[PDB]
C-alpha cells in the first residue's frame, strides 16, 4: 500500500529519481547546485521533508526549508499522479513549516504549468516573476 | 586481484537510475553543466542506459561509480563518476577500461568525450591514452580514443 515517511539521508537517491521522472517543472540551470550531494543532504536534514512510496516503489517527495520559509520540492512520478499524493505531501510539508513558526510560505514554479493551479487550488497566490522567469507564490499562515 | 574484493561490478540496468543519479551529484568536479541537464530526464537516461553500454559499481553494498558509453548519435563516453570518498581505488579506471573495450569489441574506429577544460578528469583521460582535440560548442574539452 501508499506509506508515508519522513525523508531522511538514505532516500537520496529516490529523491533524484523522481525529480528526473516529472515533465513538467524540470530542472533549470539555476536550481543545478541544489542537487549537489552535500547541499541535497543539507536539505533534507532540515527535517522538513517526506516520501511517499508505492510498495516498494518511491512514488513521490516534498520538502520545506527554512533558508527563507520555502517549499523546496515537490515531485511525483508522473505514473502516480491524480492520486492525492501530491496534495498529501504539500499538507505535511506546510502543516511543518508553519509549527517551526512561518508566516508565509514561498515557493516557485514554472507559470502556467499545471503545478501552478495545482498550488493555487491549495490557497496559494501568484504574486510575481523572479528574476529566472519562475512564477512566486505564497501562502500566508 | 588489482582491486579490493569488497568492489564488485554489475551491468547498468534501468533499475540503477537512482544510483546513476547518487553517484553523478556526488562529485565535486565536472558538475552538471546546463546544457546537459535534458540528459538526465527520466526517458532519455533510460535510453542511453538502455543503449546496453554501461557498468556500475558497488564498494561493499555501497554504490559507488558508474560509466556508460553510447554509439547514438556517434561513439561517446556518456558518463564517468565515482563519489569522493571512492576515488583512487581503480573504480574509474575499470570502468572506463570496460566501456572503452566494449565500443571497440562492438566496431568503434574512435570514442570521444567531453569534459571540463582543465579537470582532474582531463588528465585522468589521458593518462588511458586520450587526446584533447579541441573544444565543444561550450568550450569544453574534446577528447579523442581511436581503435
Ligand atoms: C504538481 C504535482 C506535485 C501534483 O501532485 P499530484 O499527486 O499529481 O496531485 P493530487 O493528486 O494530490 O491532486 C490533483 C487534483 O487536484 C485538483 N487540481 C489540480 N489542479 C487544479 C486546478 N488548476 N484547479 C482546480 N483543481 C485542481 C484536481 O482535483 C486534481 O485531480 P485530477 O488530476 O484527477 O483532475 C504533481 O502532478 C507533479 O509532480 N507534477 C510534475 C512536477 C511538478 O510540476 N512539480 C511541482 C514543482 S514546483
Ligand atoms: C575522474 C574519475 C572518474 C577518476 O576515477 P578514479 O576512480 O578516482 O580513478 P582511479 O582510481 O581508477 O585511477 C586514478 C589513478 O589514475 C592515474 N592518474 C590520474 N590522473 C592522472 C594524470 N593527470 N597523470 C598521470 N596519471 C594519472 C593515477 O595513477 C591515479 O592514482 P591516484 O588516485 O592514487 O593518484 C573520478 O575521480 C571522478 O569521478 N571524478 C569526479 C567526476 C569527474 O570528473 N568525472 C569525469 C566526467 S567527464
Amino acid at each position: 500500500l501508499i506509506t508515508f515517511e519522513k525523508l531522511t539521508a538514505q532516500h537520496l537517491p529516490y529523491l533524484y529519481e523522481i525529480r528526473f521522472s516529472v515533465e513538467e517543472n524540470l530542472l533549470h540551470p539555476h536550481q543545478i547546485q541544489y542537487l549537489q550531494r552535500r547541499q541535497a543532504l543539507e536539505d533534507i536534514n532540515q527535517g522538513g521533508g517526506w516520501i511517499c512510496k508505492h510498495g516498494d516503489d518511491y512514488a513521490g517527495v516534498g520538502f520545506g526549508l527554512f533558508i527563507e520559509p520555502l517549499i523546496g520540492g515537490l515531485f511525483v512520478k508522473p505514473e502516480y499522479q491524480s492520486k492525492g499524493i501530491g496534495s498529501a505531501l504539500l499538507a505535511r510539508v506546510t502543516a511543518w513549516m508553519f509549527e517551526r513558526g512561518a508566516e508565509a510560505i514561498h515557493l516557485t514554479t514554472d507559470p502556467g504549468s499545471k503545478a501552478e493551479g495545482f498550488y493555487q487550488h491549495h490557497g496559494w497566490a501568484v504574486v510575481g516573476q523572479d528574476e529566472f522567469g519562475q512564477a512566486e507564490l505564497v501562502k500566508r499562515k
